[PDB]
């Protein structure tokens, strides 16, 4: 809809994604040879939202496991798309490593992406 | 990684179904409590992705899914997603964080994000 | 040092702080007449950072009553201090409102703030 | 907001002493759990703020401080902040979330921040 397509953030990463329509969202994520570096994603967003200019609410995660290499860590990012001629996809971020218990408090590490349709 | 699919319960009464695939892959339902509702018009679609071969020294399993909070019944125009690990044993856990960010204007998007920590057991 | 002065963020907010020589940061923050907008503001920072180019970590606490105001609730915003031409303070915060127990899984609400020394 | 002033301790075997003045400010010690190391060698300062006049309806009493992770011992080039609210009576807690910034380059920018949650109680 708005969403299907490729995003790219401020890091260098390529998020691509298919919304499906009752609110689906599969795709591959590839984090900044670029096989190596691509991992699936999975997650949902609102399929009608509000009719009053208000964004559309998403989610999306990822597990750091492929073919190739295991980070032993997923994360999540919440957020919500903002159409027009500058479309944006503003989130916050979630990235959880597996951690003995000792460790566990220090397991979770936060931050923002914003996602355009063109390259910074 | 193994251990994961069935029936989880957190500390605000909501009860959380999922499966975890072979790969990678987590499907599942979602349900906020309910007192005066009956318990399908709060159960919402869940999908995520979790560590299918975690390090074997005893780490925890990463793992993370979404629910949009729209069904047949009800929209609140907004998404959470839980980032946590499971714990498996006697005591099995599924300690998570999470972020729900509802859709809204631009002039009010610095306010979007709630943020909290749930913790899932086995048992209510 | 370098964080002693006047701060502007991306939503229109000015923060004014002085940090003393062993870690203290005092000031006031204004949020987006001027002196109704006006709260204290308390923290601390690495008095002493890394010399391999490190940012230096620091927090600050503002609760937003003030003379005028009760809004009952609290910020406490975290990150580090960036120098050089383009001197930054990059933080992530979390606004706690004081609710009742039934409404304490909704009351901390979580966002990030770029600071820079001209206004945007 | 009266209830405040005193020590709380949470599931780390951290120990928090504060005093909470009359107009709003937070100021004390913070210690991290020791085995091996003297308590003092990981005794820091704190400072923050507090609603001094909360809503008489049953409703918690906001607060926040911040922890600079060096003392005249060690310095750990990162700071704390906790944010959350004060809950009175028989079974008094301090329910935070909190987000730890270590100093990094700007290349390690983006993995700078840890989030969690700490409770605290008036016993161990
Ligand atoms: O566990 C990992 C896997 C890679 C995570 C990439 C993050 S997802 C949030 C952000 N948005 C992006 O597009 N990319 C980054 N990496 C990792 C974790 C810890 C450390 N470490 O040194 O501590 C090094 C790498
Ligand atoms: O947007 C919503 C949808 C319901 C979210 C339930 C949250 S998901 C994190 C936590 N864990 C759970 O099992 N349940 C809670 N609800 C909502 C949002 C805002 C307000 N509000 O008053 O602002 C009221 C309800
Ligand atoms: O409790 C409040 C007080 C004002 C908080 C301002 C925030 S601090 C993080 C961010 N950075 C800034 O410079 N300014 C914002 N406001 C408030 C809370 C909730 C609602 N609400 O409608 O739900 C409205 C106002
Ligand atoms: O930077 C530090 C300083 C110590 C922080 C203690 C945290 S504050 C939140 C939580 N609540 C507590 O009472 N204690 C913990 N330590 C540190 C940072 C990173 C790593 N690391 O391995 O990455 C190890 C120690």
């Amino acid at each position: 809809a708005g969403i299907t397509g490729t995003w790219y953030n401020q890091l260098g990463s390529t998020f691509i994604v298919t919304a499906g329509a009752d609110g689906a969202l599969t795709g591959t994520y590839e984090s900044a040879s670029n096989e190596i570096k691509r991992y699936v994603l999975t997650g949902r967003y609102d399929s009608a939202p509000a009719t009053d200019g208000s964004g559309t609410a998403l989610g999306w995660t990822v597990a750091w496991k492929n073919n190739y290499r295991n980070a032993h860590s997923a994360t999540t990012w919440s957020g919500q798309y903002v159409g027009g001629a500058e479309a944006r996809i503003n989130t916050q971020w979630l990235l959880t490593s597996g951690t003995t218990e000792a460790n566990a408090w220090k397991s979770t590490r936060v931050g923002h992406d914003t996602f355009t349709k063109v390259k910074p």
